[PDB]
């Protein structure tokens, strides 16, 4: 089913809707424009808002889709199970191409960043007829990340070992004051004069308020070093049939720790890459570099 | 030294602020005669960690339970950019000039969590000084950050959480001490009810300081930078002293290192065994801590 929440208040021309999934789940959804399917997915600690500032433009070739993660966002944020299958990446993904069964499109251009990005591999890998391309934005493969925990990476990425904590630990750390975590998470990933305006910051804060997300958020995160790496290594033989783009901030955290393209290579078929001018959010930090990238990518694949 | 009067924790004890060469001035709980045990806390406890075994050990040895610096009701200076101030080589000289106060010359020593790390740089820095160690559920520090993985910045994730630049750490323990000092604990004991709750409320005492709070974090950066720099720069050098390890068989150092075989690289003369329980036997079992660490005192003094 598909219910009208009327129009984006932040993103022009685009429609919000909620639409309930065969799983039962129901989604929040902001489609813009006409053309082939692209889904633009979000990841921590934003919502599909992270697209604003280049969806628009996309949106003149493209059926844009920008879902919220469930969890996340205005999405359902169902309570979740003792191995975290409820927010394990598989699961995600599901969410995804049921979304797509929901608004009738078949195969479909996938773009993610950060939990979005991990999201997209376990997606092409468990649906390879139906991606015809994947973007993934600012991250290394789950499995490698871990795989390569020393000091550094300990000390570099130190949520990926406090967010997966046993419960409730890191969800009453975060709601001591959920303003002052989203700051780190946000001011953190950009430190380039306010690519975050107030009024989108107070946005992702309306979201991260709900304690159902901040407990969502440590079950992505939990998921991730538990029952998401038994997936990963289940099939790991296995590789993404699709063209794969990497775009990755040059000055963001993972591009000065590793060779992004390469971390890819074992994982996919046809790899490429480029690093921008900017950190983490290459969408909200230098969206103009962005869109030109991916739209030299999306065009380029027959 | 000035007196501060009777521990209300540890029967027979008299508690003191002693003021070293350096300026500072240290809280410490003296109690029994004979030669000197020093018996040195770590985080996030005080001296009042050894009140279950201390007495016992008072009826052979003058036994001295000092607070180390950051902590407790000793000084908390302030600290610099490098971390020096609460690196193990300046807490370390805080204990030989606490007991070139009090009058002693050669001294036995045993260190729990942060003071067993002490210990070690107290060992390297003056032999002559320490006539036995023993070192308690801890492996050398640049060990235990080489063998980073997965598992451990999983078990040990304060060790990559306290280490976060200022003020992060410390704004987030602000936010509640009590629940932060709690989970601390509860993840240190395997023995359920080992620290009381009157004890784990002389513990919040201290702890809800904010100058406690920084000076831990400092330590850990310490212990992630400064520390290090240290330990490679004499990593030739071995412990000759007499080196005891006790640590606990159900808790994280136990089930990730062979312990022993972790302090073979950095000593001479070595031994040591797993206790039944996690990682404060001096609180989760008590007869069997002073049973273990009197022989040694015994075979080797
Ligand atoms: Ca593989
Ligand atoms: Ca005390
Ligand atoms: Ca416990
Ligand atoms: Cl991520």
């Amino acid at each position: 089913t598909l219910i009208e929440c009327g129009a984006s208040p932040f993103i022009p021309g685009f429609a919000l809707k909620d639409v309930r999934l065969e799983n039962g789940l129901t989604v929040r959804v902001a489609i813009g424009g006409s053309g082939s399917p692209l889904v633009l997915l979000h990841g921590h600690p934003q919502n599909h808002t992270t697209w604003r500032k280049v969806a628009p433009t996309l949106a003149q070739n493209h059926t844009v889709i920008l879902p919220d993660l469930r969890g996340y966002g205005d999405s359902d944020k169902p309570t979740s199970d003792p191995a975290h299958r409820t927010y394990s990446k598989r699961t995600m993904a599901q969410d995804i191409v049921m979304l797509m069964d929901a608004l009738g499109f078949s195969r479909f251009a996938f773009v993610g960043h950060d939990r979005g990005g991990r999201v997209g591999h376990r997606l092409a890998l468990d649906y390879p007829d139906r991606v015809t391309c994947c973007t993934f934005i600012d991250i290394a493969p789950t499995a490698t990340m871990y795989a390569l925990t020393d000091k550094s990476f300990a000390t570099r990425y130190f949520w990926w070992f406090f967010l997966i904590q046993p419960f409730p630990l890191p969800e009453t750390m975060i709601a001591h004051d959920p303003a002052f975590f989203l700051r780190k998470h946000i001011s953190g990933q950009l430190k380039i004069e306010g690519a975050t305006s107030q009024e989108a910051f107070n946005e992702y804060l309306r979201c991260y308020q709900n304690p159902e997300m901040i407990h969502a958020i440590c079950e992505d995160y939990r998921a991730a070093a538990t029952i998401d790496l038994d997936d990963d290594a289940a099939d790991t033989s296995a590789r993404i049939r699709c063209p794969l783009q990497l775009l990755w901030g040059g000055l963001g955290t993972v591009g000065q720790l590793y060779n992004v393209v390469g971390t890819w290579k074992e994982k996919a078929l046809n790899v490429q890459g480029e690093a921008l001018p900017c950190g983490h959010s290459p969408q909200e930090e230098c969206p103009e570099y962005f869109i030109q990238k991916l739209q030299s990518f999306l065009h380029s694949v027959l």
